[PDB]
């Protein structure tokens, strides 16, 4: 099928790198957009490839990001979180 | 400020729920299959609205159907105490859906 | 059938903004959006709510999200013009 | 520098008509009916791996979910007289889904 998420909000805090030994960078950030009486909405947003290095080093708390990704839930240590997953297959924009 | 946008094509995974709110409005569930290859990813999707009604009497486990809406996550406390989160995406006025086939 | 566009980009030159015979709002602008270089324009249609605040908030370069639906219009002068119109059911956000 | 995406769902109006380049890699065309009363047609091309999927398995009125950018090129009539065609393009960087 079809699974797409298109967000534009503003960076909640500073991004969290990490680097696999294989050497691929993953970036994770908090992403808030908000409609307006006004309520906010906490997407977690995870970067890939190299979209993680330019993420984790243009990104900053307060900036204002495009970003295109796919849904995915995954299970941890039970906890579930869904992230939006921005890979090669998705985009990101500085604004 | 900002835009908050769920654009899913798939295929129901059971028959959907239709409540009633006691002033009228119609609130259906769903869960919603999205394949890539196989990696199936199940989502939680709740119709608002007009679209409520009109999801209930359409859908159907296996329909598949378009979805546009926002993603909204949930929390709740668990009867074990600890905090949990249900990321859903809502379809309302807002949101879009179309029956498939 | 769906039919959704969505662009981000820098408004071209600045907004036009006139009215209908119904006192309703428009406001034209072109659009343009980048690949890698090679710069499409885009020509978009605001109307009701949105076209008021295009007209307020866009000036020549600035940065905008726009979300609409593609109309081919036809006119004479036989011809054809698709515009990417944005109303009630689109959406636009002022970036930058 | 910027986001150019279109998404849609509709029908399409003709058989696909594919061609085929020096370098061999296919170009298949089709129109694409979106509807609310208000049809609305659209001119979608497919490129690469995708234009060879729409020629075998899209037929005159076929429903399918098409993701492309916008493209409009400029062209001189036999007049003389510039016109201008905006079409869906449909590459490695879009998507197609088959419905039904
Ligand atoms: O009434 C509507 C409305 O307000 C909006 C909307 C949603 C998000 C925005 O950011 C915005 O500016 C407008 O969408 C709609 C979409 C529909 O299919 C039908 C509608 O009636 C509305």
């Amino acid at each position: 099928g079809v699974n797409k998420v298109i967000l534009v909000g503003n960076v909640g805090g500073d991004p969290e790198t990490r680097y696999m030994p294989n050497g691929n960078a993953v970036t994770n950030i908090t992403l808030a957009t908000s409609e307006s009486q006004e309520r906010t909405e906490w997407h977690r947003v995870v970067f890939f490839g190299r979209l993680a290095e330019i993420a984790g080093e243009y990104l900053r708390k307060g900036s204002q990001v495009y970003v295109e990704g796919s849904l995915r839930t995954r299970k941890w240590q039970d906890r579930y979180t869904t992230e939006i997953v921005v890979d090669i297959n998705g985009n990101m924009q500085l604004l």
